[PDB]
């Protein structure tokens, strides 16, 4: 067995143990993959967690907004997995907007300068990773972006739909770079996972006509998914992922893979 | 290995050895599942072809207008794999249209009773075969349908590209229904495959201009798809039709999967 | 003024004052167009109805599904204008679906009979009135069909969905003819109205589990659509239906034009 | 007539005659509609243009990204119509992106403080023009901008593909705010026409390879087109503006209306 048996996946992403990416990494570890880790600001507090997947990894400093970090990447990743190795995966599962896009801050209050940040964190880094580490992959990889349908708009999640819509688009350029490659680069839009990130903005909107908002709407895609929707458990997202990162969808890329029950095909 | 280990899947529509449905369930049997087939006219011709598969598999007869064939065929299958024993897997990969639907007969001019038949074949037979076969699935099953892009008008495909959106709109539905059993639905639109049927429309239009409309059609497929696309290569869509019948899509249902080379998400 | 000044336009589809077509040819009256009506079974109930219109209008009997009606409609239609004079508009507001393919049955139990009869009317019967009268139209002339957003499945419309979907298609080929005589074709997706054919199914499902999900589908799209949706007020889709009537939406072809408050682009 | 008689709408983007800002004011003028207009950088320049306008109308200055700009403007544009008079419309015609975002520039090679601004420029500003006149708008009111269908990748377009997958999104969010407003806001996606803004890169790729990819989507979207498409003729587009500012179209919002010929119904 080992759906990825043999190849070398380097995943971004892992802040606690909810993380999409946690449970991506545990799932491609079960699958036979070899990764190397990246985490973005309490890296001693991101080692505690990946202490605790199945298996040992490197785990590498990357902040996304640091041209410093994206320089240097290839070279630390191939140091980590050995000279004359090459990554055969790459999963992108990083998002950030600041507190003024999102949740119960009035969708015209937020300054261009958090809406910028917001869009350089979760849709340019996706080029930026790719520019990176492309030229360490081989023929036949995979690159994986985490996206949420974008293509309608809804309450609270306000401008990163904007960066999320940004995402969708930049993933189809991306996909034209790793062509030449042999290499495929796709997004999983999944469902709504009890995750750090959003626990955030849960959080947020409290006592709030913005937190019902999202109750509601958590509440609808487990209705409309036709084999319901579980937003504690993320293995079958990470499973998707997995899928795209395997051999067994070789003819997709620049696409969507929707991880969401089935939802986003209902309109009720 | 085996991604389809222990599964049992039925697939309809192998006619001859470059049939997309005998790809699929040769990769299939590669994979460990254990297959029963189904083939309309020529049973005996398909016999033939279907001896050539790496394992041998019970063949039994399907006129998807045929309602006494529809009846009988959970009866049929369960003897075919034994009482207490159900399916983990169904794939249709069935199409037709009579010749006044497609190629170069006017759009205008295909007499209804053609369309309908079309119809009848390519779409809701998709439904007629998830009624007849879900009473014998099992929870985290897998109904899969072959589609072809139909979102965009195109030369040539005419009445076929009507049947096909019927078809995405019956899978939606389907989604419904088998969500109910814990089964999945799903089509993988394909790019184009020398395959019987279409080497049919493609003959069908050799002085004419049809003809060399379908021959622009191809050759754009894979200038647009960034990972090329091999028309004569069937097995990348027989693989990603088995990643759907697979533990590893779980959470996607009412969907289509492109295997194109992701043609579709590329202008030019 | 008149929007429509000096336009001949043929519309289908009224039954009663409050059917959309109704509507549509009260407006387009308002604005100055002469009309040729259609009307299908009860031609002496339709004409009544007819009889309240602003202003009179020759009224030809036409069932969609009759091939003598439609070979004659042309010259009936010419007849009724005048000897070189041309249609400048049509109008197909025309659908039907048996009992058994929605609101209560379940989907599985309708019989292909039954849904053949629904796509004949509701899907292909667009493209055999524009066969029937795209010889008789102007350059620059308008196709307009009503069609009610297919693109996710959802409770109680059932096979309707499915033949809206051929429509959709049906609409993008016959757009591909039309363009030969310097005609545009479109759809107008309108949100529900209160009409003849939705009381219809609205009263098949009244103790049942179909009656309260189109309750809850009502509700929620004046809920989702930003400036809202009066079920009761079909005026705001005839104005838009006049809109891609008029010389205002010139290049605008195979297509389909939104009057739904916005709901469509909203999630919740 | 006058399809816009006694609206006050505001147009920006004006830069020379070929802007299609320039032929939706001059339309919206032929249509009874009082303009008021913003410009950007020359404004003496875009004054000149502006005189040759059916009729004269006030011309403000407005950088997009200057705040103290978008903080006056209301005000501004108040002085212009008179104390106690609200705007009917707004266009918003104006994108920009430096020139490594697009062309010839490898999209990799692109710097995210480039993207960035292009971004605030052709995407953010939709909104940040919205909020500063939305509280000048009556009921009723209609907001337009202008768009290019990114929904799929393609040569040279680049981070621009990006910047409108990001203005579609923001444009759902518009509407909802508007919406309180009784106010709809749309996008018209254009087919290509011959604009200052793409002579620019246009030229900026005479002797390469994105220069000749240009030309080959310039051809298909004539050929694509069913009623063809003329690139030369930028009236289609601004009557289409104008039937969105409009009482025609008073139930789309949060949507985009496809102003190309009909070229993306069609695959060829
Ligand atoms: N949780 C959900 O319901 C859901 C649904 C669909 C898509 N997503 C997407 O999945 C991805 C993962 O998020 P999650 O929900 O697992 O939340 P998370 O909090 O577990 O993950 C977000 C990660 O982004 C990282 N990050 C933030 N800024 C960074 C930067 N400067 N450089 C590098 N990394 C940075 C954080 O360190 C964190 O590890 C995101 O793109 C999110 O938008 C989440
Ligand atoms: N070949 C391609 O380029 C391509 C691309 C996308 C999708 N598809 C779809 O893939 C599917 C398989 O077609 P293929 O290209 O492998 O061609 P094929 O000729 O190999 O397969 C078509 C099958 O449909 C069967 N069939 C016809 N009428 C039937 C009926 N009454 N009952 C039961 N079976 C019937 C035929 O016997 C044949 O086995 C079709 O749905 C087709 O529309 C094909
Ligand atoms: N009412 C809505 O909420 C709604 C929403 C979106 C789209 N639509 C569509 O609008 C169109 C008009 O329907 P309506 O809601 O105004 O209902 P309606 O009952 O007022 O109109 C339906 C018309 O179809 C005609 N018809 C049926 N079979 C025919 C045939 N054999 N030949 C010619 N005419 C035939 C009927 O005579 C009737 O005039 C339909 O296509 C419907 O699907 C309706
Ligand atoms: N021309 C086409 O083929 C085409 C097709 C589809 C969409 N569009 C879109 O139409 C719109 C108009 O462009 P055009 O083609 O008429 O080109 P144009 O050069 O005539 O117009 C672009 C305008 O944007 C303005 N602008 C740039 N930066 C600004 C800022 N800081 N603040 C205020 N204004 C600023 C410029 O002054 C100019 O007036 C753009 O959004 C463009 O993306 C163009
Ligand atoms: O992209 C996401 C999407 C969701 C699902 C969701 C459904 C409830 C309406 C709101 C959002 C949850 C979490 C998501 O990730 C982030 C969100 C914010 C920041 Cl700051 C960082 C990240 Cl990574
Ligand atoms: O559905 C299909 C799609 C294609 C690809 C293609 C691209 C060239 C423009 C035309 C079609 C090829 C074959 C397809 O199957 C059938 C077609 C006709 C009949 Cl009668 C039966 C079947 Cl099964
Ligand atoms: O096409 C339609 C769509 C709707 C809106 C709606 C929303 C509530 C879920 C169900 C349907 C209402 C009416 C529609 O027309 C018909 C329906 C049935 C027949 Cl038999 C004939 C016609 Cl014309
Ligand atoms: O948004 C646009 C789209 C097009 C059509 C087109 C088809 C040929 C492939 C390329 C682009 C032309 C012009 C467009 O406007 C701009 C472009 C660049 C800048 Cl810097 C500013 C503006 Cl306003």
């Amino acid at each position: 067995t080992g759906l990825l048996d043999g190849k070398r996946i380097l995943v971004s992403g892992i802040i606690t143990d909810s993380s999409i990416a946690f449970h991506i990494a545990r799932v491609a570890q079960e699958q036979g993959a070899q990764l190397v880790l990246t985490g973005f600001d309490r890296l001693r507090l991101i080692q505690r967690i990946t202490d605790r997947l199945p298996a040992k990894a490197p785990l590498l400093e990357l902040d996304v907004q640091n041209e410093e970090h994206l320089a240097s990447l290839a070279g630390r990743v191939t140091e980590a997995i050995g000279a004359g190795n090459k990554l055969d995966g790459v999963v992108h599962s990083i998002g950030f907007m600041p507190q003024t896009g999102m949740g119960i801050n009035p969708f015209f209050d937020a300054p261009y300068a958090d809406v910028s940040k917001g869009i350089h964190i979760s849709a340019y880094s996706y080029a930026s990773m790719a520019k990176a580490l492309l030229p360490i992959m081989n023929p036949g990889g995979s690159i994986v972006g985490m996206d949420f349908d974008p293509s309608r708009a809804m309450p609270a999640y306000n401008w990163m739909t904007v960066a999320k819509s940004a995402l969708e688009s930049v993933n189809r350029f991306v996909a034209r770079e790793a062509g030449k490659y042999g290499v495929r680069s796709n997004l999983v839009a999944a469902g709504p996972i009890r995750t750090l990130a959003m626990s955030a903005i849960v959080g947020g909107a409290l006592g709030e006509e913005a937190g019902a908002q999202i109750q509601l709407l958590e509440e609808g895609w487990d209705q409309r998914a036709p084999i319901g929707w579980n937003m504690k458990d993320a293995t079958p997202v990470a499973k998707t992922v997995c899928a795209l990162l395997s051999d067994w969808l070789p003819a997709t890329t620049g696409d969507i893979i929707y991880a969401d029950g089935g939802a986003h095909t209902q309109l009720l």
